[PDB]
């Protein structure tokens, strides 16, 4: 009977991880001390929000900068957190050396293999989970027409996973995407995609459900069924970027209560399926979240308020974890 009961302590008892995404340059924020203290007290897995992406780590064709990623990895290792690497292949925020010229298939395959082997071998053994391909599927449930897809065709996805496994055979390799938590056209396309990759022996070890949801919640029965179909492909399941956005106008107490009910229910369903290995939120304090810039009119989507005080959802998830253990 230690005096505080943290999320990470409860996660350790349930053999899962619970954690967060770390903002760029967190160590140099004006409130770095408080941010780092709440993070180390609460969490046992960290994803760098942006500083392992291409624009930061590979800013010119023949230049690599691991300096900010290594700050994230150092903080995680010092505080007994595992690291989730994000992300090796994605369509957005690519540097100008990629977006500003025309590519052929052979040349872009060679670029992608070099990026992936350089980055994954740099952090071999230190990054336990990689998001190898992120968001490859469009919101109609076809392949997203990214630079990678347009130039290479669909084989970019199987090659990215094969190249990542060669460079670190111990990392857990996942495909990560949003709005695939329920059974729908997008998740059906991802399901068949992954089923076909694994039939070909491609090493897709798991699926990441981003869980960027709102105060309307999910169709819980559909999420439960969708988690079961993916687990039965032999996948580990990660909830990778959770946030539960609420409108900024009006009835804050009402929306904080609905946010708590939604987080409680998501945790209940995840803890009932042993394929779910980790639940991370995309940040942890409302002071530092991508939601208000990306979803206009919404925010307050995380576990702690702007002053680092826990919100009703924090107590709600803690209660669920404690009941699951007892």
């Amino acid at each position: 009977h230690m005096q505080n009961v943290s999320l990470r302590e409860l996660a350790e008892k349930l053999n899962i991880y619970i954690g967060f995404a770390a903002i760029n340059n967190f160590w140099s924020l004006s409130d770095e001390e408080k941010y780092m203290e709440v993070a180390r007290r609460e969490f046992n897995i960290l994803t760098p929000e942006n500083q392992m992406k291409w624009d930061t780590i590979h800013p010119e064709r023949d230049r690599y900068n691991f300096t900010p990623a290594e700050k994230h990895v150092e903080f995680a290792e010092e505080n007994n957190m595992i690291v989730h690497g994000h992300t090796l292949v994605w369509h957005n925020q690519l540097p100008g050396w990629i977006t500003g010229r025309e590519w052929t298939k052979e040349e872009l395959l060679n670029v992608l293999e070099d990026h992936i082997k350089t980055v994954v071998s740099h952090f071999k053994g230190r990054v336990k989970i990689w998001d190898v391909v992120n968001e490859a599927v469009s919101d109609s449930g076809t392949y997203r027409e990214s630079v990678w897809y347009k130039t290479i065709g669909p084989e970019y996805i199987e090659k990215a996973f094969r190249w990542t496994k060669e460079a670190d055979p111990d990392a857990i390799l996942i495909y990560n995407d949003y709005s695939i938590e329920e059974i729908n056209a997008k998740s059906n396309f991802v399901y068949n995609m992954i089923k076909e990759l694994k039939e070909k022996g491609v090493p897709v070890d798991g699926i990441g459900f981003q869980m960027h949801i709102d105060y309307r919640g999910l169709n819980y029965d559909s999420f439960r069924r969708n988690l079961e179909r993916f687990a039965k492909l032999g996948l580990q399941i990660y909830i990778t970027e959770m946030d539960v956005r609420i409108p900024l106008s009006g009835s804050e107490d009402y929306y904080l209560k609905k946010q708590a009910e939604i987080c409680a229910k998501i945790f209940d369903i995840c803890l009932d399926n042993p394929a779910v290995k980790a639940i991370q939120f995309w940040g942890f304090t409302d002071k530092y979240s991508w939601v208000p810039g990306f979803f206009k009119g919404y925010g307050k989507a995380l576990l702690f308020d702007e002053n680092y005080n826990p919100k009703p959802c924090y107590y709600a998830i803690k209660e669920v974890l404690e009941k699951k253990i007892e």
